[PDB]
């Protein structure tokens, strides 16, 4: 638990000390200047006080059992000081620093004492709601709602420094150093059923597992908005940091999958922090301006004109009311208000008439200081009107007052009132297209697989196909025999002959008809493009026997031993109107399988034009793929006469993930060139590089899918029909009026020591599950094309998979019918298949149904009292 | 002449009040808070005086005739109180509205009366080194070294309100407006000449002319650096202000001829600000980092490795001796060096010792705020240490406190010193990237612009045959006609043959050999896309006479009646492994011809995917066209099994621009798809739209070529010989000594009623030449692979064409063989022919030499009193 980290109720600093130039002497100013409700306990034998207060010689010298603490001496002691605190029975420690070794004996300590290590090398933690501040920081912060968490002890303080000299509150701030024992995906959930949170931003720059961390992102992306910003993108960035380099697109993949959002430098990340407080969530696109001269909304256009932006259409009502205000403002026909020397007074004819309509659906005000408007009398004359408006409430607010010298008290008063504020234009326009892209790809997440079902063994002779292969001993398969393998699974390859020499090969292309494409079969090496023997708008035969010799040849003068098994000939079809494409299908550390798309040629460098994804892939995700690629012109749409139908294209990726995901002896895959010609797609040469063994073939993903062999059908008691099965993110409309329907006492649980009752946020995080850790049941009813829900069930597991905890809801006027009972029972086999030890619950003692049906099962019933709790335990053997 | 306005001796206010919501108060205020040396006039009869001044009634009343008048009074009374003005008889009129029409009276008001205007809408003009504030803004200035020049009152305002909230001084600020009278290229000659400036910045939203616009930048680049920013780029910023589209890549290509550099937005405009000023210019390229922090430096290199920086590597000794400053500082090995907790003491020991080395040319200092390190000492301590060392001039400085809050008093500190400062990293590299690409380019832009090559008359021929076209009527050619007038020129071609029906077409499609390409011939309708007839690769007879058949029939039922003369066939190469491109000429409105580069296939838009150029080209630019195009991507290197070879290429784009500007009957050329295979290149398809008609053939360009037709060989008066001719810009050098030993009194010169000296800015100055308004010519003599100079000569014209100025120079021991006569009488020809009026010039009296010459003409001397010149008067005629 990290509830003794986050909360804790007392504090031993070890290394206290009162020379000004130490860490123990900066953490105990610190902690005793913020406002906490606990003890301090300075340890240490060379004072008698540090700063006002008694201090203790060791640790065995304490009077009491602390919570926290925190190491300020050297390093050489450490793996002393650590045993000692283990004998005393502390929880969590911080530690300041290691010499990069001795990672190994931390942990072992650590996992012999039961304790929590917060990283070496970290700069600390900051909660100013609980005022703690057990850090090493040399700047103050503030109350507010926005979580930061940093991984590099540099990074750190640089970004602490950046936010702090940027003033924003925030909720919490934590500092991982080596991450040897609490991690990102640990603190992810925490974080995001944390209620003070709004926002939370994160700054990576290596990773240990990403199969955690991408599941524990899309569980919490649903709650509040999560950004990113990542810096390992070139070598000398690279070497300096000591990160692992090529796996930068997989990157992007995996934040797109998880939901996030993405940010590329420092700048737009001060309108990071400005826009993520202060920013109402919006409801639409459409944005309106208004400013007092003509280049600065111009400046803006052009930048909204380059991310593919929308601008707002005035009704003629509304265009009719703003005339009459002032003549000579031909701006009453766009969405941008012109003026030159307007006064505060044109302003809040505008704004009150503006705000009024229900034409847009955010405002950007803009202002260049005049004699006309000082900056001051706008901004409170701005502030009064959005006060006093009942609209302003439905619309987002966004301001630019674009004098740097004169315009510092008018932002002043801005923040205080809680309107965001941007120093140029084009970095306002940056927020909002942010804001609008989150919205949009919130809105593409939800999204989990189905199979109707599975596959048939017709595979599985395509499997033999394989075995025997390995059995023969050989690690790569060319065109002729991949053939039957492709067959299988849907696709289309043209036919190909092989000649053992150039006589053959003549006497076969003259038949199959002129041109004709060659190439070789040598195992040892595979560069045939040291060979290359492709031949194409030509139809003389002794230009063929010239090339087959010289390629003989040359593979004998190279080594004359080399094995050659014949050499492959092909026919061409019409490939002149043809369109070309290149796909791949490799095994990258990080992330595991990964499928790449691109162009045909030499040309082929992955970091520059493939667009990448991770399997598995249904219609939509490869249909989104291939716009992507395209808009970003990285493919190109019309090559060729005719246009490129993306149906066919999206249903080929579909079908290399089937086929990659149930095959794992396949390491790597390539198709090049891939024949597009309007609606048919063919394979025109193909490798495959294949390997033996596989573990369990599934953990080697990164996403799951949906477990559809747990779907069954119940009668119930009174003979009644219903379907139990998994949860879906389409329930959460069903889930919210069936909690209305359900009694006081049964909604309450247990989390962290503490009492809760479900509200309506805990069931839109029930939906979004991950089937490895957390698992849900629900029991629907169909009626007239509608579900409605009866029952649901709740199991969460511990990361070390030795615990778990349970919880059961009823709908009123359902009782008796056993339908809890059939819950409870469909989750004890699951759980119990999953190979954990016991089962937690907790319920109240007035509720008799819950207690006599966990008698009825005989498993174990305790009463709590002066607290009216009643904890179950379930031993599943 | 603009000394009246940059420098007046007198000003009157027309239409000055006493009502603070006037613009004549505001201009009165403004004036009289400056330290002008003059008197200010306020006319007037509804007061009597004006903050103090007496107050006369109308411009009859004056006392005296003033040198500048600003009309502050309304539009209705404009002609009216400019034709007063011409009575009195004043120089030139600032406007400050019109109502958009009446130009063509002001314009001829203007021209009756020799006044000059400042065009109307105009916010005024600022000289702080006169005192002068001749404006309507309620924003100060101070005094600078930087020269802006702003076209938009609304732009204008908007860029003066950014500049003073930036407050960086200046050292002029015009505001124009619709240009009607004074324009761009008028003022770029005196700004380029001024002493006080040291950079240019520009603001463009419309443009008259590119012709002298280009010229004049080219001319005054070589001085000081010039930046520019435009903002017509995308529909909705054309329609706020009212501009034409379909120009940008032709304001790059002029942009990049003239020498200048562009900004995207202006957020890189107020780095240009700071690196403009407080930044000595560089030696090189090798860049140093030091901070306190990993992750900043991170930040940097990735910016630096996305634009393809350099860094600097250390010297053995410089790392030997760095070391045993501070141990555990691994950064000593590479060239960031970092550190985590460091003090001032670590500052200034690196900063000594690295500033003694000879390793970079520019070193960048980074700061994040910390305990050990405090902001305010850390930056006197810098400055100290700068200050004090002797390396310290031959090394450029960049410094990044990285901490708003607390780091305002150490960034004023900086700009007291006179040091940049930036406010985050990669902000930094981009000045430093966009200083090291000025060096660049300003590096490659000398050139030697000629026609040499020139060519024979039988290319006549060639042009009969565009001739009898347009005397036939014809507008537009096929490949087949056009083949003769390509071949001329250098050009290769494949041959093509005509078939009156499918019959003979197969019949000589099976004797040429297949594959075989097909196409139309239809006066009428230009899209044979829109036929879609073309079949490409397919083998077999039937398929072209059902693809003729068709064509026929299609042709026939869009338009029975319409034209068919045959229809063009061709047999293909070995067409899959060539690469194909596509290149066309066009005829752009605002800058005249304009040549295009790119790939073929129907997704061709220029605005894109084309790199384009002006005409005329040589090797060198045209490689430079070329290694930019595949630089960024628009074209590929490698799309075949080949490289592509550049200098074929570069001659084809050179045979191409040679064909274009020789013969102007061609209006447009389109050569689409062009084959190039190794190191041949060769054209399938080609067509030309031409027109007749035209006037000279050479104002219709913008960059005009060397006159070589004026060099000559003379024999002198002792009977050596020498050669007269043009002046190239690599006669820098030889021109600096041959000014050491010239006597004293000939180096006077008359510029605007001021008499001065040539000094060697001067020369350097004269070496950029036109050679439509300024001409001079040297002498010449050739000693063992040197070039020495004898004898100079200069002329310079005025816009309207009626008046010149003069110049001669000779060198010491060398009178008295007539080198100066030669020289005169070769001016004097060169002048007469231009269409000139009469010449202009002045010397000493004490003198005797050039004014016994003058008398030789015979043509007129004056002499002045106690002034000590002697001006001389020569009439063509």
């Amino acid at each position: 638990g990290l509830e003794a980290l986050l909360r804790p109720k007392s504090i031993a600093v070890i290394g206290a000390s009162m020379k000004p130039n130490r860490a123990g002497y900066l953490m105990m100013r610190n902690l005793l200047a913020g406002g906490f409700n606990g003890p301090v306990l300075p340890v240490t034998p060379a004072w008698k006080a540090v700063l006002g207060v008694l201090a203790w010689p060791d640790i065995a010298s304490l009077p009491f059992t602390p919570d926290l603490a925190v190491l300020c001496t050297n390093a050489s002691r450490n793996l002393a000081l650590l045993e000692e605190l283990g004998e005393k029975g502390c929880k969590t420690c911080i530690i300041l620093s290691a010499p990069a070794s001795q990672h190994e004996d931390l942990r072992a300590c650590a996992l012999r004492h039961n304790m929590r290590l917060l990283g070496p090398n970290s700069l600390g933690l900051l909660a100013p709601w609980q005022g703690l501040n057990a850090s090493f920081s040399p700047v103050p912060i503030k109350r507010g709602k926005l979580a930061f968490i940093s991984q590099s002890a540099a990074v750190s303080n640089t970004i602490l420094d950046w936010a702090q000299q940027r003033k924003m509150g925030f909720s919490y701030f934590i500092a991982l150093g080596d991450s040897l024992d609490i991690d990102v995906d640990e603190l992810l959930d925490y974080l995001a059923r944390d209620s003070k949170t709004s926002a939370i931003l994160l700054y990576l720059e290596q990773l240990s597992d990403a199969r955690r961390f991408v599941s524990a992102a899309r569980s919490a992306s649903r709650n509040k908005p999560i950004l990113v910003i990542k810096s390992g993108r070139s070598p000398a960035a690279q070497r300096l940091l000591n990160t692992t380099a090529g796996m930068d697109p997989a990157w992007d993949a995996a934040i797109q999958r998880a939901g996030l959002l993405r940010v590329q430098d420092t700048h737009e990340l001060f309108s990071a922090v400005e826009t993520l407080s202060h920013m109402r969530p919006l409801r639409g696109d459409r944005l309106m301006i208004i400013s007092n001269g003509a280049a600065p909304a111009a400046l803006a256009l052009d930048a909204l004109w380059s991310r593919n932006g929308k601008l707002a259409t005035l009704s003629e009502a509304t265009c009719q009311k703003l005339r009459d205000a002032l003549p000579e403002h031909v701006a009453i026909s766009n969405p941008l208000d012109l003026r030159d020397d307007a006064s505060s007074e044109h302003y809040i004819k505008t704004l009150d008439i503006l705000l009024h309509s229900q034409d847009f659906d955010a405002l950007m005000v803009i202002h260049s200081p005049s004699a006309a408007a000082p900056a001051t009398e706008s901004a409170q004359v701005l502030i009064e009107a959005v006060k006093h408006h009942p609209r302003s409430k439905y619309v987002s607010l966004l301001t630019n007052w674009c004098g740097e010298h004169s315009s510092q008290e008018a932002r002043r008063l801005f923040s205080e009132a809680g309107l965001p504020t941007y120093r140029t234009p084009e970095g306002t326009i940056t927020a909002f297209m942010h804001m609008v892209e989150y919205r949009r790809n919130q809105k593409q997440l939800r999204e989990t697989p189905a199979l109707p079902s599975n596959l048939t063994s017709n595979t599985a002779e395509a499997h033999l196909l394989l075995q025997q292969a390995i059995a023969e001993g050989a690690t790569s398969l060319d065109t002729h025999e991949v053939q039957p393998i492709l067959q299988a699974y849907g696709m289309n390859t043209l036919p190909t002959w092989i000649a053992s020499d150039s006589t053959e090969a003549v006497h076969i292309a003259e038949q199959i008809g002129y041109p004709v494409a060659l190439k070789l079969r040598s195992p040892d090496i595979p560069h045939k493009s040291e060979v290359q023997g492709v031949m194409l708008y030509l139809r003389t035969a002794n230009e063929v026997q010239q090339a087959a010799n010289a390629i003989f040849d040359r593979v004998k003068m190279a080594w004359p031993q080399a094995r050659v098994h014949g050499l492959l000939v092909q026919s061409m079809a019409n490939r002149a109107g043809a369109q070309e494409l290149r796909v791949v299908v490799e095994h990258d550390p990080v992330f595991g399988p990964l499928i790449m798309l691109g162009e045909g040629g030499v040309e082929w460098r992955p970091e520059d034009q493939a667009v990448v994804a991770l399997p598995p892939l249904n219609m939509n995700l490869a249909r989104y793929l291939v716009i992507q690629g395209i808009k970003s012109k990285k493919i190109r749409a019309r090559s060729a006469l005719r246009p490129l139908d993306v149906a066919g294209l999206s249903q080929l990726l579909v079908q290399v993930s089937n086929l990659i995901v149930d095959c794992p002896e396949i390491q790597r895959l390539d198709i090049h060139p891939l024949l597009a010609s309007g609606s048919e797609f063919t394979a025109l040469d193909v490798t495959l590089d294949i390997s033996p063994f596989e573990g369990d073939n599934e953990s080697r993903l990164a996403v799951r899918p949906y477990p559809h062999q747990l779907e069954e059908w119940v009668e119930l008691k009174n003979g009644e029909r219903c379907l139990f099965r998994p949860i879906l993110p389409e329930d959460e409309p069903q889930l919210q009026q069936f909690i209305s329907r359900v009694t006081k006492e049964d909604l309450y649980y247990r989390y962290f020591s503490e009492i809760n009752e479900f509200t309506h946020e805990d069931l839109a995080n029930m939906t979004q599950i991950d089937y490895d850790r957390e698992m849900a049941f629900v029991a629907v009813r169909r009626i007239d094309q509608t579900e409605e829900i009866l029952g649901v069930t709740r199991a969460i597991s511990d990361p070390d998979n030795i615990d778990a905890e349970f919880a059961v809801l009823v709908r009123s006027d359902l009782k008796g019918l056993g339908l809890g009972r059939r819950l409870m029972e469909k989750l004890i086999t699951y759980t119990r298949d999953h190979g954990l030890q016991r089962l937690n619950g907790i319920t109240m003692p007035n509720n008799r149904g819950m207690v006599a049906l966990a008698r009825k099962l005989g498993f174990n019933v305790d009463i709590q009292l002066e607290e009216g709790i009643v904890g179950l335990t379930l031993n599943l053997a």
